[PDB]
C-alpha cells in the first residue's frame, strides 16, 4: 500500500495549500505550533492554521481551526472547543508549544508549559480535549492567516 502525508509550510513558505481529501478524515494529525506565531499576530487576530477557508460553508463544524481572538485562543474541532485558553497567558515568556494530536485516541490540544488555572482543579496540566475518535476533522487543506517565511 502506498502512503501519503501531508506537512506544511510546505519550502519555508506560509501559502494556502488546498488539499482536498476524497474521505473527508485523516487518520492522524499533529500540528505542534509554537508561541512567537502568537504575540507577533496583530491585535485582533485571526487564525494561526486551519484545514479549511475561515469562512467556508460550514467552516468549523466540519474542520480544525485554531483562533486567535484579542483575548482568547481556541482549538476548535467541530463545534467541540478543545483547550480553549486566555491569549495573555500564551503569549507570555511561559509558554513553549501548542500540540493538537488527534487521531482514533481522541483529540487534545496540549498546551506545553501551561498549568490550569480555573475548573475546580488548577492543578494538572493544559492538555484539555476528548477521547472521541468521531472528532476528526475533515481535511479541505491548510488555510493560514500569517505570511512571510516560514
Amino acid at each position: 500500500q502506498t502512503t501519503a502525508t501531508l506537512n506544511w509550510p510546505q519550502q519555508g513558505r506560509l501559502d494556502n495549500v488546498t488539499a482536498p481529501l476524497i474521505s473527508q478524515a485523516p487518520l492522524e494529525l499533529t500540528a505542534t505550533v509554537p508561541c512567537s506565531v502568537v504575540r507577533d499576530l496583530p491585535p485582533e487576530g485571526g487564525l494561526v492554521f486551519g484545514t479549511a477557508p475561515a469562512e467556508g460553508r460550514d467552516a468549523a463544524l466540519n474542520a480544525m481551526l485554531v483562533n486567535v481572538t484579542e483575548t482568547r485562543v481556541d482549538v476548535i474541532v467541530r463545534n467541540v472547543v478543545v483547550a480553549s485558553v486566555n491569549r495573555d497567558r500564551v503569549a507570555g515568556p511561559d509558554c513553549q508549544r501548542i500540540e493538537i494530536t488527534s487521531n482514533l485516541d481522541g483529540t487534545y490540544a496540549d498546551f506545553v508549559g501551561l498549568t490550569q488555572i480555573s475548573g475546580e482543579d488548577a492543578g494538572k496540566l493544559q492538555r484539555t480535549g476528548y477521547p472521541d475518535p468521531n472528532l476528526r476533522p475533515a481535511i479541505v487543506g491548510v488555510f493560514t492567516d500569517l505570511t512571510g517565511p516560514a
